[PDB]
């Protein structure tokens, strides 16, 4: 029988044996693994999504873009497993090279040094870096997204909730909201929930900067709402101009009905922090998108100065275009898309 982990079957057999569990979400689950054909471990993420049009967008999606990046700091694709007819296909399995942790479990056992919140900084924007000039916005960067090994090698991972935003047209009105995770929600998410860009991705990244600078998250909302009040309970109430940037009505007096708070000081937080980490965290924490530093500007930080190096710093040489967003289909059409998006790696084809 094919191997099954906390009660879900992996039919990854015979090559893939020895199957560990991992972690899981609502129409998925990763194991560990073993490459009985290529004697290395992998991870191997099985996803079911064909029961929902969402799923199935997500799924194809994140099949695309990682089957068409290659990138030191980007999980790369190995091999994709399913049935090989269309009716029989139920669920689809990505294998992916093994990774030792990931920063979410990581930040539970260690404090780290200023060495290693900086280099692992500058992986995560170098990986960001490539993603961006793809055209794709991540949409889910956050610690257990962060796989690192032994050497510190940092895999930005989970692009579930990627997808491709050709800067040709104009998305306003078009995005999926309540993207990303809580915790790690730029403002205006919240506040333009159908209308924001990759600077989100951005705002991610400082919240996983101050995380790794005191092993807490840094703005812990309870539920979807609580989240924009620990913000602005740290950021302080926006300015004038500002808020005149929401161009949401509805949004912007929902904001001006709030109490007025003032900022909290960086170094009031982050008392033994690195004066430059904090500098580069307070331009990634920027309440305005448009006034938040790009990954370029990032990378070009002082903090960062040891690392940066346009030289080695690959972007994507064809930038992904509306072609790669055409997914506002029945989930019976993204099925067929999803079978032949994956069979390139089914004997025959
Ligand atoms: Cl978990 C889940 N379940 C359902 C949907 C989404 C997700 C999140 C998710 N997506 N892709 C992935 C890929 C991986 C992965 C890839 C390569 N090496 C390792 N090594 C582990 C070994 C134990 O320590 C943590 C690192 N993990 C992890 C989560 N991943």
């Amino acid at each position: 029988g094919p191997e099954m982990v906390r009660g879900q079957v992996f039919d990854v057999g015979p090559r893939y044996t020895n199957l560990s569990y991992i972690g899981e979400g609502a129409y998925g689950m990763v194991c560990s693994a073993y490459d009985n054909v290529n004697k290395v471990r992998v991870a191997i993420k099985k996803i079911s999504p064909f029961e929902h049009q969402t799923y199935c967008q997500r799924t194809l999606r994140e099949i695309k873009i990682l089957l068409r990046f290659r990138h030191e700091n980007i999980i790369g694709i190995n091999d994709i497993i399913r049935a090989p007819t269309i009716e029989q296909m139920k669920d689809v399995y990505i294998v992916q090279d093994l990774m030792e942790t990931d920063l979410y479990k990581l930040l539970k056992t260690q404090h780290l040094s200023n060495d290693h919140i900086c280099y692992f900084l500058y992986q995560i924007l170098r990986g960001l870096k490539y993603i961006h000039s793809a055209n794709v916005l991540h949409r889910d960067l956050k610690p257990s997204n962060l796989l690192l090994n032994t050497t510190c090698d940092l895999k930005i991972c989970d692009f579930g909730l990627a997808r491709v935003a050709d800067p040709d047209h104009d998305h306003t009105g078009f995005l999926t909201e309540y993207v990303a995770t809580r915790w790690y929600r730029a403002p205006e998410i919240m506040l333009n929930s159908k209308g924001y860009t990759k600077s989100i991705d951005i705002w991610s990244v400082g919240c996983i900067l101050a995380e790794m600078l005191s092993n807490r998250p840094i703005f812990p909302g309870k539920h979807y709402l609580d989240q924009l009040n620990h913000i602005l309970g740290i950021l302080g109430s926006p300015s004038q101009e500002d808020l005149n940037c929401i161009i949401n009505l509805k949004a912007r007096n929902y904001l001006l009905s709030l109490p007025h708070k003032n900022k909290v000081p960086w170094n009031r937080l982050f008392p033994n922090a690195d004066s430059k980490a904090l500098d580069l965290l307070d331009k990634m924490l920027t309440f305005n998108p448009h006034k938040r530093i790009e990954v370029e500007q990032a990378l070009a930080h002082p903090y960062l100065e040891q690392y940066y190096d346009p030289s080695d710093e690959p972007i994507a040489e064809a930038p992904f275009k509306f072609d790669m967003e055409l997914d506002d289909l029945p989930k019976e059409k993204l099925k067929e898309l999803i079978f032949e998006e994956t069979a390139r790696f089914q004997p025959g084809y």
